[PDB]
């Protein structure tokens, strides 16, 4: 009935979210009808009441032991070890990767960021995930799988997979891509009364990163993990163009040290850089937001002048499937959502449309990194921020930084500097070889099916000169 | 006598400089024949064989004995501090500015010097220098009780001297004196073919750029600088680059740690993580100290790390240098002739045989610039100075994310990030349009925050302004009181 959706409705003290029912056509009615149907309000009054509570952490705030940090600078003794394991693994097939693209206008991950082959995030992901599998075939002899879950959101689940069939999957095998969609929360205004956007729409969005772990158990994903026999997953997100999907050796950095949780981070050097940071609190392992850290915090020092808390999150980590498995149903409600005051537009008594100039509500989130409290065995690693890390994020927050452009050149400049590494060099149009750093830049492109991570470049490029822009694929050498 | 000239050209090898005279009207060959008469061929010959000629493993870092860190030697803070204000209000401090670049890089035709950020308060580059004078001038003269002065001397190129001249008079030399503002030229070098031959722009013009900010010790001789500043009783000279929105104009601390350690010359520095920032990197080859710019390191070496993790060579030059009256004395009278050319490949605009004016799709020629730190290896004593680059260095090369970094963005929300972090430190705080506090890392306004150098100079004096307040960004403090835009 219709009429049960009343009771609920008054029963929470949410009745006025049918206000404009007798204003709507049968399409308008049935489809918020719904909407409503798929929400407990019960249970959201409840979040709602324990987060608005929060209207200090940094006093407890300790440093990251040395004796959970890795290092692939400092421990490169043990990286050729650590690799190793990682692509026994892969060959295995007991390594599968999860993509977090449920955050908001079209998918981050069909951004084309301009680079001279013009692929996209997606696919230059797929590629790594192509390239392990290719290694790791000719390296054990046995054709092996990465499989590929990717969370995303009602904001981008419809785009997100009409891109990948248009592209053949990018080369992957389209029953090893699963997609699931993570779950929606509603805005609410500081009285706790939920906001309706449209006369017949509901304010909502995204529950947070966070929301991946009731999505996991919504969809049966864990299930369908074990069912391939998966026992290591790597969770990342979609904006850093040089993240290292399944990256060989974080994962076997882990696995060598039989951890069942690990986080992969990069040095923070300035206060105010926004990244969380891993810490230590009352003994257990947690990422203070970069949101939620106070500037006296931020600044500190330690004696060899570098920050006190430098780890800074990356948004790379690795889980075991069992330990995803107590989270999905036993930690999963432990978890609390942090708040964000909005200006979220609005249907207002009048049934017009309203866009506050000032926060008229908050939103709720929970975020990927809060089961690290839970784990048996924590683990961090710590990578370089030129071969891991260069973040895109939206245009206002760009700033001058974190930007398409700034992402293409973080690429670029890597890729020259692997050839270099193997013994290549750069000449002006009259054969004058350049310097590492010209006072063009040298546009150079490697594709990851090529070189993962800046090897395999010999054959290439030894002892050769070439006229950038330089692109090296599974079609050999061009100088455009 | 264009005979005396013609004859001496070719002799040179440089007779076609006059291939198109009987082309020229009799004010063009006015034009071209005082220009040339003012060149020395056989001294560009000279500098075009060492250069020509010149076409590592050997660095080392410099001993923790010479190096100075505002973080690591915080203790040491307050008396270097002190040092520095006490030469200032004896008026023994003057600084200079290397400003005889051009903006072209930032897609306009005048100096940097006068670029607009879009701060709140729109001030120019230079008048934030000015007022961060003005600033020491008053805080040394309510330490010590006397008025001082700080000598501003500021280099500038045929490309930058009369706008820069024009600017400063509009402005009234933004509240200093003229009498403590000294302008000066540095020199030209002409362009030159692979082959030997000085380079024409035009039928009548030949084709010159400024010599490099390392041309700033020949120009001081030219000019006599050196005799105006042991005239005015200057001791301590601070140079610095001018694009850099942070730059901490005379600092005290700098100025006072190379006092209190004997030097003669000094660098300031930033530690460099990223193996290709471009920025050079001070170090030692036997035993001589010195700085290897960014474009002529190798990448290994760039790269390389020591145990601790960082790179090996970590100490950034920022161009924010210390040099003795004394020392100087001698660069120009003694050792500036020993200071090498270095050679950059270029592709330059030039007149061919038909007559006909043409850009090259390949390099056609070289320009050979002197570097202002070349002369740190005939120092007596060199010291380092190490401070943190979100307080201290945000430089404005490029022209607006067009380029990345480095742009009038990243140098404005520098700037304003600092500020913000002043008033946090000092007590205060920032709220939304409904009194709700906003967090230090506010997820993406970003806090738009200015802070004039009249008020602050270094984030001191702010607490009887923000302790237990609030205010909505943009937040302004200045002579005037607390704006809330
Ligand atoms: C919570 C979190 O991870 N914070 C990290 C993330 O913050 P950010 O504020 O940069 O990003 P964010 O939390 O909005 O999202 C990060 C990733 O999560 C995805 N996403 C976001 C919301 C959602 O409901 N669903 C979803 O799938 C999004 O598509 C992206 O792949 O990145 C920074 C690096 O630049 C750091 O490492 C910050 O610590
Ligand atoms: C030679 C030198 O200092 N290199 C430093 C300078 O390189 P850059 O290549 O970034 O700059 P640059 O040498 O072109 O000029 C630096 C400063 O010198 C001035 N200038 C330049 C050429 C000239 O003929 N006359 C003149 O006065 C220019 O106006 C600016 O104030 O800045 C970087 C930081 O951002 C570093 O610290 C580099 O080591």
């Amino acid at each position: 009935n219709i009429n049960d959706l009343k009771l609920t409705l008054s029963k929470a003290g949410q009745e006025h979210l049918l206000r404009f029912w007798n204003e709507l056509e049968e399409a308008q009615q049935v489809e918020l009808y719904a909407e409503l149907q798929a929400m407990n309000f019960e249970e959201l009054n409840f979040f709602f009441q324990k987060a608005i509570e929060g209207f200090n952490v940094d006093a407890r705030m300790e440093p990251v032991p040395r004796e959970v940090l890795g290092s692939a600078t400092r421990d490169q003794d043990q990286l050729q070890a650590w690799e190793s394991e990682g692509l026994f693994q892969i060959s295995q097939n007991k390594v599968a990767v999860l993509l977090l693209a449920g955050g908001q206008a079209y998918p981050k991950g069909m951004y084309d960021v301009g680079l001279p082959s013009r692929k996209t995030l997606f696919q230059i992901q797929a590629e790594r995930i192509l390239k392990l599998q290719q290694v790791a075939e000719k390296y054990y002899g046995n054709k092996c799988i990465i499989p590929w879950y990717i969370m995303t959101s009602g904001r981008t689940m419809e785009s997100t997979k009409e891109f990948f069939t248009k592209h053949k999957y990018f080369g992957l095998k389209k029953e090893n891509v699963i997609f699931f969609q993570q779950g929606m929360l509603p805005a609410m205004s500081f009285d706790g009364k939920i906001i309706l956007e449209e006369k017949n729409k509901v304010s909502m969005a995204p529950d947070g990163n966070g929301g991946l772990y009731r999505a996991l158990a919504a969809q049966n994903i864990v299930e369908d993990m074990e069912q391939r026999g998966i026992w290591s997953i790597h969770v990342y997100c979609v904006d850093n163009i040089l993240v290292k999907v399944a990256d060989p050796r974080f994962i076997g950095f882990c696995i060598q040290k039989g951890a069942d949780c690990g986080a992969k981070v990069v040095e923070k050097t300035n206060p105010t850089e926004p990244v969380g940071v891993v810490c230590r609190v009352d003994g257990v392992y947690q990422v203070v937001e970069y949101s939620e850290i106070s500037l006296a915090t931020a600044q500190k020092r330690s004696s060899d002048g570098r920050l006190l808390f430098n780890a800074g999150n990356i948004a790379n980590h690795f889980f075991t499937v069992p330990f995803l498995r107590d989270v999905v149903n036993v930690y999963e409600p432990q978890l609390q959502h942090h708040v964000a005051q909005k200006k979220i537009p609005y249907v207002d008594t009048q049934g017009q449309l309203i866009k506050p100039d000032k926060p008229n509500g908050i939103k709720m989130e929970k975020f990927v990194f809060d089961i690290f409290q839970f784990a048996k065995k924590f683990v961090v690693y710590e990578v370089l921020r030129e071969d891991e890390f260069s973040p895109l994020k939206n245009a206002d927050s760009q700033n001058g930084k974190d930007n398409p452009t700034t992402a293409r050149h973080a690429l670029m400049s890597l890729h020259h500097c692997w050839v270099l590494n193997a013994g290549g060099h750069f000449i002006d149009e009259n054969g004058s070889r350049l310097p590492a750093i010209p006072r063009v830049p040298i546009q150079c492109e490697i594709s990851p099916l090529i070189s993962y991570a800046g090897e395999g470049l010999e054959s290439y490029v030894a002892d050769k000169e070439f006229h950038a822009p330089l692109i090296i694929d599974e079609n050999g050498v061009h100088e455009l």
